[PDB]
């Protein structure tokens, strides 16, 4: 906000992440000041390599560095962008280069990129000397609400996606909402489902404020030049509400465990899709469709009511998400893989009963839990 | 075998470290029945997968399965032994037979071999779909006494040893003794350096019986064709002794007592560093011990008499206790000459780089302040001049 240029949420009682707005000063001062280390690497891919608030950032830490502790040494590395480098090669070459420089069990790591590298680095540090500390510093909108926050860390084998990996909780989290302003459109809309789902399972009053600001945000974000700065305190607000959540769920899932599967509404089915359609559909737009089919799934068992249904759709409608396998839009990116999405196909991804969240109203889920559900009810929404 | 067979260890309070001689059959009705899944998985190496128990294993795990669980599956994998195999290439392997076969989260993973096989497929499960249950099958002395417990997982880079990995707890450690039945004598005797250091660091009784076993033992193991089953019972107790002295130092809270399982390893990783792979790590932890003793003497701590008797039973163990040792010597050929005080010491900084530390023998069976203390270099170059 104007009035605080850092807002908290706590995970597991700690107010560790942290979101504002060009906040590179903060972020160097906290993690010097409260994460002591000989040897600090900011780890990051290309395009973020190339951007102002990149350097920005290892500007101010080198600077910062030299005056707080001038026996601790500042190391920066790249690797190349894509889920396609997201690999053991990868995960080696890093490691490669913590050893060549003499990197030890005290070396913080900081993860500054999208879901790619905090996934990646994230895993790097959780296997480095059998476990360092590591700061997640996400620059894309999903990073910021969903990825960077619960742990999970991972890359992909030629056979399928996050197979290999580790729980390795953040020391923070940092999500400076400057770095948007070199995000293209598409990421940043993708972005936006997380964002919707968060509001959906959870928090009614957020998704009215998202329905209000929806047409502005829209309007700034496809503009040729996109003015961040004339949105910023919405901007700001976005990722601290969807973020709350997860990070909230996460914690609560604590001593209520299975209130963390809320955070898989519009996964289930999603996902399925998303399988089927990966690379040319990305995650959120599979996400955005998964959450009306599994909402028509709760209407179909006389849960969730038909208003609700129209109205979430109308929300991602808005924020230029698709809300079924067959928007215009959608096809364009999907192409020749259309025909693949068979009902069978999907069921197998799923599977024999199902589990799913089934949403109770905009705001709510079902009795605070996921629901087995079987084969021929989803068969229904999805005919 | 039966309950009668089985000695069991705890490890934070529960009884996961078993020991025996010859029992296979146990081992599989103790996984099958405690960890239920759809897939067991046995990875081996080559020297092992052609041993009789490693078969015996086996086909006991495939004929106790498709009775007790028929619709789940054991498969197996093999990878080539050597350090030079503890890498990246083979975990990535290992990993995609896993993927290949359709292997998911309940999957459990058997660890049959040395310690390469115990720390890489350890690792190897503690990254599987971000961690699945583990099950180790120590077939070597060392791997039997240390580096199966403890959750410690790891593999190799080119630039050093033991750099990439995760603590992963065991579900359970299996000891068969009858392993050892195949073990190349060099080995055996490499394992006893291990078994010495914890009889030394913590119970002067298992050191009082550890010195009478030692003529017996040696002229077994030493033979052409070695009977183990005639020193059956003290070679489990053997085992047993040492494996207690490591597990309950890893149920300590009391940090601290941990560093006193580093006893004969700061000079011990410092000469071997110099002088791999020609010589073993235990020969290297054997010299290593001698010489921390002779420290803690000189410091005062340790009377003179610890270190002849520590010695004695050292040899009698068939294990070198100088770097001039005639045995030593024609292992390692040219890379004695290297041994210079000055690498010892630039080695013993670097694996203290984050924060030089040392295990200070009281006597026979107990540790100085039940801590690790500080020491010079001076007096180091002093002991090792
Ligand atoms: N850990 C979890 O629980 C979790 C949850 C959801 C997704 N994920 C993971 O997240 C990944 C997807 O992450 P993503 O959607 O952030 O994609 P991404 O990291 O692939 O980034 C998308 C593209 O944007 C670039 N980029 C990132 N930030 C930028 C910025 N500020 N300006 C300009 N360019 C920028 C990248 O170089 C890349 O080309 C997947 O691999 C998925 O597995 C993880
Ligand atoms: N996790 C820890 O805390 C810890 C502690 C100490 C050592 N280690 C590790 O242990 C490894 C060394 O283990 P090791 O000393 O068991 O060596 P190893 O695993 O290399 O085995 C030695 C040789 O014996 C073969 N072999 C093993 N058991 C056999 C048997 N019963 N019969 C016939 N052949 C057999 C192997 O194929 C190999 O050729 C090192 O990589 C080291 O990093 C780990
Ligand atoms: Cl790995």
């Amino acid at each position: 906000s104007n009035a605080m240029s850092i807002e908290k949420v706590p995970i597991l009682g700690k107010e560790t992440i942290h979101v504002g707005y060009g906040i590179a000063d903060h972020i160097v001062r906290e993690v010097i000041a409260n994460l002591a280390s000989s040897t600090y690497v900011i780890v990051t891919d290309t395009n973020m390599a190339r951007t102002p608030q990149y350097s920005k950032l290892t500007d101010d830490f080198k600077t910062n560095l030299s005056e707080k502790r001038p026996e601790s040494r500042l190391l920066t590395y790249c690797v190349s962008p894509g889920e396609n480098n997201k690999n053991r090669a990868t995960k080696a070459a890093v490691e490669d280069f913590l050893l060549q420089q003499g990197c030890t069990r005290d070396t913080v790591i900081l993860a500054v990129g999208g879901g790619v590298i905090g996934d990646m680095i994230g895993f790097v540090a959780a296997t480095f000397m059998r476990g360092v500390r590591v700061v997640q510093v996400p620059t894309t909108l999903l990073a910021m609400v969903d990825s960077s926050v619960g742990g999970k860390t991972a890359i992909d084998t030629p056979l399928g996606k996050n197979f290999i990996g580790a729980f390795h909780q953040p020391e923070y989290v940092f999500c400076d909402v400057s770095f948007l302003e070199t995000l293209p459109a598409r990421q940043f809309i993708n972005g936006m489902a997380e964002v919707v789902k968060t509001a959906a399972i959870w928090n009614e009053e957020e998704f009215t404020r998202l329905e209000n600001f929806s047409k502005k945000f829209l309007s700034v974000v496809t503009s040729k030049k996109p003015d961040l700065q004339s949105i910023k305190a919405e901007l700001v607000k976005t990722v601290l509400e969807s973020v709350r959540v997860k990070a909230g769920v996460v914690s609560s899932d604590e001593k209520e465990a299975g209130l963390r599967n809320l955070l898989n509404f519009g996964h289930t089915i999603g996902h399925a899709i998303e399988a089927v359609l990966t690379p040319e559909a990305l995650h959120g737009e599979c996400v955005s469709i998964g959450m009306i089919k599994e909402a028509e799934l709760s209407r179909y068992l006389g849960i969730l009511p038909p208003v609700a249904v129209a109205r979430l759709s109308k929300c991602l409608v808005a924020y230029g998400l698709p809300v079924s396998i067959d928007d215009k839009e959608f096809l364009k990116k999907v192409g020749p893989k259309r025909h693949y999405v068979e009902i069978d196909i999907l069921l197998k991804k799923m599977a024999s009963k199902i589990r799913c969240v089934l949403l109770e109203k905009i705001g709510k889920c079902y009795q605070l839990k996921a629901h087995q559900v079987s084969k021929q009810d989803l068969s229904f929404v999805l005919t």
